[PDB]
């Protein structure tokens, strides 16, 4: 691909990718920080 994409595409990859880890880590801190606190366990 040569012409200008500029617009890697009007629905950029790197861009959904990106908000995909970012998600991907807070998940995986929220569940250890959490971790300690054993979270919860709402139905207690």
């Amino acid at each position: 691909g040569k012409r200008s994409w500029d617009t890697e595409s009007v629905l950029p990859m790197w861009v959904l990718a990106l908000i995909v880890i970012f998600l991907t880590i807070a998940v995986l801190l929220a569940l250890r920080f959490c971790g300690i606190y054993g979270y919860r366990l709402r139905r207690k």
